[PDB]
């Protein structure tokens, strides 16, 4: 189940990059098995510099449960969340990250070096409690691969 | 200039607790002494956990100026920005950061003990080089005191 709703987060990613919505970035957030949400980036869709597909993601998952915390949900991320995005995560208190591509193969074609400590166990004045799994195997060569086969389809931001 | 925009943070952060739109927390963004945007935390308001002042301020500073960049505009914070916040005022690619209270005072009152490392120049991967300034004297001193001041009239989310 992991691998699928990982996948369905890089078919976001695919399909934003595809009408202009946003860069090449999904996420998917699931209660046990139910999606409750599924989106992408929507920065130059919204004007919106916040609108990351996590960050997207969070607010409709929010909307559609009628409450501000996701304790019971986790999160598939096709990349590795940034500073901004893993923040969100903290404060709405999903379970459990799941993410597909290191945050290296974003800045490989273009994005901004801009890393979460807390997400990687460096952190010091931010710590995280929420279980983190990196995918391997297919699902971290799908997630990868999104960004050399979007390279200049989309404008960076 | 930073004494009159801080004290519309504050402001900002009494009138959104006093209507019950979130916690005690304003922003305020300006453009050379025009101001764009002058927000507060919207997160019971919106339903939205993302919705903290600095980010409702972003949202709106860049839809009025339709641009997802706010390269020539300065960010206010009657507190000091969490690491959700200060990632989306990197992203925005604000010039300059001025905040009032420090991150223990609204600690001090019972939020989360969550604080940016790249604000504070602790990260092993996140840095910045945004300019950062910590307001003094008498704006600092107000700012201080919201949390104290407003704790009674807003139960913590
Ligand atoms: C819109 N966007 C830009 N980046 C950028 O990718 C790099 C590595 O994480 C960072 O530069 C980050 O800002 C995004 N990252 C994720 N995970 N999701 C997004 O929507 C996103
Ligand atoms: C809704 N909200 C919660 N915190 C809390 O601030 C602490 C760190 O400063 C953290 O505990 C965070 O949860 C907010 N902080 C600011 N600056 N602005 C907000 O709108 C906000
Ligand atoms: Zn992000
Ligand atoms: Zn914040």
């Amino acid at each position: 189940s992991d691998h699928k709703f990982l996948t369905q987060a890089v078919e976001e990613a695919y399909k934003g990059v595809d009408c202009g919505d946003g860069g090449p970035f999904g996420a998917v957030i699931v209660h046990n098995n139910e999606v409750v949400a599924s989106c992408h980036n929507m920065v130059l869709k919204y004007t919106d510099p916040t609108a990351h597909a996590e960050v997207t993601a969070i607010r409709e998952a929010c909307k559609k449960l009628n409450k501000i915390e996701l304790s019971e949900c986790e999160i598939y991320a096709s990349c590795e969340p940034c500073p901004m995005c893993f923040g969100a995560i903290h404060l709405s208190r999903l379970k459990r990250l799941v993410y597909g591509a290191k945050a290296e193969a974003a800045i490989a074609i273009g994005f901004d070096d801009f890393i979460a400590d807390a997400l990687r166990g460096t952190g010091v004045y931010q710590k995280s409690s929420l279980e983190i799994k990196k995918a391997d195997g297919n699902g971290a060569a799908i997630a990868e691969q999104v960004f050399q086969n979007t390279k200049e389809k989309f404008r960076l931001y």
